[PDB]
């Protein structure tokens, strides 16, 4: 059940960043929510991480798709799910059928849980295969 | 437990669409059930979606695969992100394109199976 | 429906194959064949970590589906190249499995290699 849930998750909320809902998707972190989109320092809480994400959105008749895959979880001591999903980026031109792809990603995510059962990322931190 | 479910009726919907067997995957629809490839007037019933299938390019030489991704659930509705492979005999390297959204109604049939009211794929380049 | 499986076994099928090609793809090669009993041909796991044996690598699945439990799923190779952002693809393959969670057997097929 846990499985399906991250999935679900991730669904949602990717799906939330690639429609250009940064608020949206940063209100799937924590309050202090940890994002290192590369290794600049890593951006902190919910503002921190939203400007990240315009900032990083300038660059882009284009569509981005951030597909996850492979899945993997595990129990921390401290009831924080780690998990860890292999990424691709997709870069969507207009008018252009054929997508450009890269990087492909490993994502390491601290997932908790809480009072009200809902799931929430603690931090993320994205590392690039060709680096 | 739904969304598992889902994510297998997706498994066996699209490798019988991937391999070619048009009338198994138009048989995932509802007896009304409603596809509409791209924003082209959309085929009802099982027999106008297979037809559909049929008519469109392609197996002596080219296998295509339909790749879904980040299916999210909400009401039941379904949106899922798909890239479609292109392979072409003895080469290694698939073509990539469309990618796309897949819109989905999903219902609860007779003999309790899924089934799919209706399907909405947009593309990513248009 | 009455024939269908238990939606937790779908779960854990992905789960195992998640943390199974991680160790593929991060070249441990070992824990990959511990998750055999098996024949992929290799024979036992002492004989699947000695074929298996820069460049990262990466495995991807994609629309498994269940039926021992066969498995077949869809498979897409990625390389990555040092400093070159974009990967090479292919194969694309089917993933062929029976499944007792541990493998006898993995059946890989080509996509673009027809008959």
């Amino acid at each position: 059940g846990l499985y399906a849930e991250v999935l679900s998750f991730y669904g949602h909320q990717m799906q939330k960043l690639d429609g250009r809902d940064f608020a949206g998707y940063a209100a799937t972190f924590t309050e202090d929510g940890e994002f290192r989109h590369s290794p600049l320092p890593a951006a902190h809480t919910r503002a921190g991480i939203t400007a990240v994400l315009e900032d990083f959105h300038r660059k882009f008749k284009i569509q981005r798709r951030h597909w996850f895959d492979h899945t993997a979880l595990s129990q921390a001591s401290d009831g924080s799910i780690t998990a860890t999903s292999y990424c691709l980026v997709l870069t969507v031109h207009a008018d252009v059928k054929a997508p450009e792809f890269g990087p492909s990603c490993l994502v390491h995510d601290v997932l908790v849980r809480g009072a009200d059962g809902e799931l929430l990322l603690r931090s993320r931190h994205v590392t690039h295969d060709h680096v």
